[PDB]
DNA sequence: CGGGCAAGCCCG
DNA sequence: CGGGCTTGCCCG
DNA sequence: GGGCAAGCCCG
DNA sequence: CGGGCTTGCCCG
């Protein structure tokens, strides 16, 4: 029943950590992350891997949820859905399991379930927590974002925050991480432009 | 027929004219006589002037229909893009279908036509004589998508075709002009006119 | 009937002219008229004397209609009424003879009629023709304008035209004259400001 | 019936803060900590942050009520100007009373009170505890008239009184700040702060 | 009667 | 985002 | 009205 | 891959 989802980082018991590994320096690169600005820059409907870590294994049945919220207060109350244009296109909605309205999708996990809170009307996607893989330090979830930030009728130029939540079976919060998201035509350019705007302060 | 263009004044000489407009960069609308092109903002009231040599038949009307200019695209029926069609911004008002690009404001006797087989869409109003002492009959048009709209007109130029016609359907007058729906009509006109000079 | 009343001057077969007498130059004169800009500057709810003259007198039961219309196309279709504040206002609707909604009222005539066409919702005011008071060139009608142009919720800040129509006993327009209206606190100030501000274009 | 705007952080250390905000001339809102004063654009989303250390009481709710600052006018109820109340521009589409100055934006549990005897207007929401990991409960307010509006607050300032209450209407906590609803909060703030040194 | 200001708003 | 043009209204 | 934003065109 | 331009929109 939580309208206006919290976005403050909260490592919780197990020290919940969200990080970004690959970095492909380019203007029109499928994606990249600005640590300085705590902002992910990503191409529409492209695969992008995010890295999740814990020190101590979370209780059984724990899940990981991703949910978008608007950064600005005026808009915060507005639910982040896909724009009409992209929603109704056959592109990407042709025989998917994911609803057409959802902005965030998970790539490569069939256990992934798409939540439409019946009261708060909020949209999100959850997957069960998996402990890395024996050689590894990270549980890698791979996400898809299905609309550009600029998309008219949808996000319409308005910034969003992506909130990753480590949760119990019932939904209790164990860990939280948030970061700004921008779905772009060209991540590198838009990143550099914003990073320079920060340098020029 | 789908869809005639060539201008034809006729028995009553049908003239479509535009009054003097703002030169402003974001003026709700403007007309370039040089380029025979109307530049107008999305959803803004855009007045057009109709003139005839002789008082026409009683059961006669004026219809406006959009069609793509370029040879490739004429086939395609021009409607509103999905975003604007479904978005709440102007469709909340009862009067016109949300699909139609061209809308008529201020007239209640606005008939929105969807040809049942050649799915062309257009808007018609009964012709009225100018009010006493007046040269022009003014119709108020609204254009409900930007020319640039993706999944709609998608940056493709279109002509607006104003036809004077009988209840029968006989087309006694035809006039047309290029249309562009944009954010900054003044700017885009100026820019075009400069580039016609090249 | 008409939903766009035309503004176009139409001198009648009976030579219809709408005139203004000498107009006090003071900053906040009850009213003043710019012949240069063909616009009256009237104080809200003040006696504003209009001069009307004709070459040949018209048939009996011929009357004069005054109706406000927004000047610009973007607003043309909006009917010109009094703002909510002033309409429901107690401050000027005691001594009530007129509908509180009507912008334009007439002072001194009790044949003064208020038309509220229910077809096109168009508000106007009508009085029967009086051949100029004896020895006079013209007929003096007193108009009152009941809202400031700037009035919010009403005609807020949007210019208007006033259309005086020389009408036959049953409808037919015999002559028409229009002029811009601005209902302000300081007509003199606003007049000068306009006229001066025009003298470079 | 004057509401007690006298402040007391009672049992739980009841306090209201304002997050950091833009220093723009016409920024939707801004707060001068220096002056006990919130500068707000009309009908814009204005977030208030509430913090408590020990929350318990179950039926507890939070109400916001406007009152005039200067004592002469304190007796006068703070309603919306007739213009804005009767107007179309912000009323149809919501389920909040047209007369009330203060509205709550992101909440359906919000209830808009009309004091049967006092005729005072207020808006109450149930106390929601901060979400896990989170410092404060963040209530979204909007203010529906400019301070300057004639027929309402005739340029005369007001205070906003946020009260933490038991479902009986028992003041657990109270905090208050002066409000100014204007077109240009940044400008008015900057100017106001300056016109405080002497 | 005119000068001046507050506070909304528009245009560059 | 300012800077600067409104305008109703108060002051003297 | 100028300048900036941002999807996508072009070589 | 990046420089650049068009067209919407907001502001060193
Ligand atoms: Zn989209
Ligand atoms: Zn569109
Ligand atoms: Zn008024
Ligand atoms: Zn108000």
């Amino acid at each position: 029943h939580e309208f206006i989802p919290s976005n403050t980082d909260y490592p919780g018991p197990h020290h919940f950590e969200v990080t970004f590994q690959q970095s492909s320096t380019a203007k029109s690169a499928t994606w990249t992350y600005s640590p300085l600005l705590k902002k992910l820059y990503c191409q529409i409907a492209k695969t992008c891997p995010i890295q999740i870590k814990v020190s101590t294994p979370p209780p059984p049945g724990t899940a990981i949820r991703a949910m978008p919220v608007y950064k600005k207060a005026e808009h915060v109350t507005d639910v982040v859905k896909r724009c009409p244009n992209h929603e109704l296109g056959r592109d990407f909605n042709e025989g998917q399991s994911a609803p057409a309205s959802h902005l965030i999708r998970v790539e490569g996990n069939n256990l992934s379930q798409y939540v439409d809170d019946p009261v708060t009307g909020r949209q999100s996607v959850v997957v069960p927590y998996e402990p890395p893989q024996v050689g590894t330090e990270f549980t890698t979830i791979l996400y898809n974002f299905m609309c550009n930030s600029s998309c008219v009728g949808g996000m319409n130029r308005r910034p969003i925050l992506i909130i990753i939540t480590l949760e119990m079976r019932d939904g209790q919060v164990l860990g939280r991480r948030s970061f700004e998201g921008r779905i772009c035509a060209c991540p590198g350019r838009d990143r550099k432009a914003d990073e320079d705007h920060y340098r020029e302060q």
